């Protein structure tokens, strides 16, 4: 359709996304080589030359054919719109991409999973993440944050040590998480009782095709005969996965 | 007519209005989508072109001539209390919009009621708040906070166990009532035994056609012999629910 | 007289007045329009043409014939201390004003009383504080501040529970603030044993007519007669009380 | 001799004498009027008219006159070490003084006794300092600094909480130091097991009659012939208490 | 404001001042060297430094307006009765001086108590004083006055022996105020029964910062209305005491 | 073929190569003098005027044959992985140099052995390190700090007592290590379960010869065969070590 | 040749002449006064005129000869050698200051004698160190440090109590190790098995005549033949020692 003159990218909280490396292509698919897995005890180390496909992702809306017609604002309106539900699904595919058909390959899919054996009778879910952070270490790189579930995270920062003392101060700085020291990514993408820690910033990569642009047909499907207008939002992503070993995932068992 | 330009979120939560999604408009009405039958079982899903009309709020107080032309900085000051007044009554629009005549219609009428299955022998208040998150998913949306009555998030707070112990209690968890951790929003609007719990940022959304602005008459009615003045201050609004079945309205029985 | 507008402010900083609204004026008295009772079940709502006069505060303390002559700091010593001890009973009278006369009506007066029925079998004072942060709440606004006598707030933050441990963060807790994420100014100019809660930055406000300055007489009163020296600091106040249901006043009964 | 070009005290921390208000003056006493006692339940307030003499403190130093012709970068020294030795014996006073004679009557001695009462079963040296920050307020104003003896407060930094991990750990924050947030200062002036705590820069004040100065003669008692040597350096102070109640002192019970 | 050295009517003998040295001063205070032990037999003497503070000695009187502002009249009249008025509270200051607070340090309060052991079988007032003036001598100082009560002046003059001749004559013949060829100083001031004599001319000396001045307000309290007027007069003088041995008091014992 | 300079250096952890002091040459090799047995016990000291050879560190990525013509900035990226993989693999040469073959010396191999004779009955991993921190001294230079294996680091940091109390409430001091005050480095490179302490500062000395350059080959070994590539990045450093006695290597026995 | 400025040589390395008050000389000896002999029972102080001679320091190291014109990275290492090496002998003659002939005369030498007779049956090293810091007081002054070398101060640190529960000493504190608050010196010049308590700030002082000098020499002895490098150090110091009282010197006796 024609040009949508703003390109939103987020408000109140923007995380998963800004915590990739990005870069820009014009093809269908990367090779590249990277380091699969490090099998550290004899010891080995694999490798690959392996492949990142490009998807397209893409939801719509299916607005009044007298909105585009008038279109005063609720044009510029329903265009912020579609540039922010996209992005909630391009989210979804960076993190918990299903890796499966169409999907992308998400963090959580790629990443290693959590050592089960670090966990110490009666270790604290701060423990836990404490743990993982060192998990990253076994790859030796630092980690980058914890993306932790905003539930989760509300029962781990208002965790109080055995002695009562506040070991989070809790209520404090909300979304920056400066939990050990180390920035904390609060994102409902994030399944409640999953979490996820890495070094992010040079583990993967975003590669965009084409810019999130939105375009509005009013002569798609069987729309013009049933007085409905289709308001697509596409974008072509391509999310690399450089170093495995530098990501975790786990699960609280409470 | 005077500046009624003091865009002045309080000085403590933005409750409600700050909850749903916000945009512009120009026109007198406004025609969408909503989800009709989602038939869960081979599943459908049913959408629907709806009506939203854009109706003009306007609330007043009564006044009287001498207190409002007297003192200098009283302009100003009127300012601060019609530009506050008239947010406490779109508060009162936008979760309770009764939809009769004139009136919005508002998210505790539109939302769909909670499912007293889910309720199961002994469960605490909270326990409900949470069957309640649920029920969202059953509309494969994900909830976005929750909104208790400042007295019922109190009450809740001080649950204790079977020993007498005090379960997550939210004596400072209050600006963040982050049930479980999902971010309660204890707004006063919210009827004392109603709680309301959904998707907000992707369910409604809130039509501005004009700004907030204020007048103020003094030969409007009988106010000029009885000592008295209209608080007028005109905003147009009009809210919109595309997805119902993601908020949800209970009552606690007890 | 030649005195300098020169005040080294309160150090430490305090906050009876910085927790109003404040704002100046030019009049002798001020004229508004505030809710008197709001009867919350059919529902009413009570309102009052309301005045809020301009009282003139001017404390002193007298001085002897070896406190003029010299002057060479002296006299800006004495500065410092009228203009800080205007600032003294300035608390005494926004917060326990008695009302009669020319007196101000002080936080304290125009409060609403606590509810004895909130209180249960064994609460800690802390319990307390929060039932009172809930009955702000039936006024229909968020609570702004807690208003303890600092050996209250010692008393408090030293609470332990049945194990031993300590509950708000330890001991420390100094600077009397986010005591359930609400800040709790520490000021014994709240009477022992007295407690106030309310939703201060827009329940009330003070409305400033003239800057405070000091001056010194040698012909007043006893003075020339019994070899002493009067040395005043004038103000001109105005305390207005928009929302009386907005604070609350206690008392801790053991 | 009047030769002693720039000398000031330097090195060290910047305590003391810089925690108290300073002044000028020409007169060899000073009179005032503070308040003696507050008897806050009927309340009453006693004055007293009060009176601070000025001290003189001096001291010469013998070092042979080539040693003062030959060597004049060592008189450019033996200044900066008799203006230290003075501004020593100043800090001295002006903490742990007596009143006997000639010595100035010091904080330490004009303090209001610690308040025994507000210790409670198993409460830690912290704890104390603590009440003691609390017993400043009765007086109505705030604590400025915690005055410890070197060895006391480093036995404080390595405060951990019941379960090991430190209250405060042990970084250093050397006299800068933060306790409970508030400005510390470990001199050894401060005799070993006393502790001060109070609003310094309100309760008391410094008073100059005279600049420390070093001057040279050589001709003290059998000197100037038996080649001995004059090198003088003396100052005039005057200590005065306004509000004693601001300051509290204490003993540690081990 | 214009008149200074003024005729005032000088009691007779300006009793006590006219005793004691008089010198002239422009500071605050004064720092001499009086003389402690004096062991009479190897001889042994003690000193001491001292200080002796100026006090501001002050008197008044109410009268009209018009009379008072007259200034042929009456201003020269209380110009004359207050030099003479503040002279009888200041024979009181240098006598019964408290030596307290704002008091000078009196001739009384000094002295050195008589010598009981020396009265012998049965010998008149007349003999005490006289071994009182001999008591003087183990100062090294010789008495230079008597300062005795009116009435008790008066019966020593009329002592009579055995047989009926006076102890010494005296009507007619009686020279002015001279027992034993010492001066008498009869004054109220001196307490009924009590006497002091010593070396004053050298012993002790006054010491004057400004001569008798005197102020008049009209606005002074309740004056402006009943048609009264305030008449502060000033003076601040000290009085230095460089030998208490040479000066005596004790008790009549009748 | 020359692409990048040497862009970003290091990113996250600098350690051995910033421990160490750092200087350039344009020589093979380097002579010098260093400590080589000290006989403490009349004691002895030797020295030796020892040869530095520069040995060439190179770490290679096999690359695709598709990488390079599909790189218009693809190119520019794998830039950014030999400048960190060059740094990542100097850690480790400058740290565990083997000292065989070509090898550099590293710190673990010059270092002199830890004395298992300070090891006690029940001593904790930190403790050991402590013991280490010492013998240091032995040297007569203070360390500088600590280098441990992030998981070991991990493991001490959650070291409990005998009560379950945490010694260091430093679960956050991942980053960084300030164990026993001084800046202990989680340099994995680190082999686990081995640590080095020494005055690193002062011992050694990196020698840099030559720049990082890179150049890239399709046509060595059997890789035309394979379709892989070659990109070889030389460098040229030179570990000088004069204080061995300084550092020190030693082993957990657990 | 020319010696460039001061660089930051000792990083976290220095205490014996940082301990001593540090002044500056442009002669070659400084006649003070030393405290001779210190009754303290009437107690009184001999003093006596003492000459500080300034003797000029020296240390030699050994270097290459071809690689010196290079520079190109040699001569600028040399000069960081003698720099500290200058150093190390600089704090062996302030501390162990033989007194023959040209040495200095040094705080161990001139320091009074521990007193033998504090020591109690079973006392830890610490009682000693404690009885020590108290001889200090003896003198009538305050102690500023604990200078015991770095073996002792580990075995003083691992002190056990009776149940086996760490007393204090050796954690996380080891640096200027405050034992019990006066900062420990851990010096590597401090001779085994020997201790100094003193008030160093006061006891001593460095007197500096010239900047620390370096110098070259290649023709030496049998070095042009040998194919060797002599470099001095040179500076001229004047250790004085103001109060011998002060420092005590001790032995711990195994």
């Amino acid at each position: 359709m024609q040009i949508p003159g703003i390109i939103m990218p987020g408000l109140r909280r923007l995380t998963i996304r800004d915590l990739l490396a990005q870069g820009r292509t014009s093809s269908n698919a990367l090779e590249y080589v990277r380091e699969e897995v490090f099998t550290n005890n004899e010891s080995d180390i694999t490798f690959s030359k392996q492949t990142a496909n490009v998807k397209t992702i893409a939801h719509w809306v299916q607005a009044s054919r007298q909105v585009m017609d008038d279109a005063p604002m609720l044009q510029s309106y329903i265009n912020n719109r579609l540039m922010y539900g996209l992005a909630l699904k391009e989210e979804g595919q960076l993190l918990n991409g299903d890796g499966t058909g169409d999907n992308l390959e998400g963090l959580n899919k790629v990443a290693t999973a959590y050592d089960t054996s670090l966990n110490a009778t009666g270790d604290t879910r701060a423990d836990i993440i404490a743990h993982a952070i060192y998990q990253v270490t076994e790859s030796e790189f630092s980690a980058s944050g914890i993306v932790l579930n905003p539930r989760d995270w509300h029962n781990i920062a208002l965790l109080k040590d055995n002695e009562g003392r506040y070991i989070f101060g809790g209520p404090q700085a909300f979304t920056s998480n400066i939990m050990w020291g180390l920035p904390v990514v609060p994102t409902k993408a994030q399944a409640a009782g999953t979490f996820t820690v890495g070094g992010f910033d040079m583990a993967s990569q975003v590669f965009d095709r084409m810019d999130a642009t939105v375009e509005v047909s009013r002569e798609d499907r069987d729309n013009f005969v049933k007085n409905m207008l289709t308001i697509l939002c596409e974008e072509r992503l391509a999310l690399a996965h450089y170093r495995p070993t530098a990501i975790i995932k786990g699960t609280f068992s409470s």
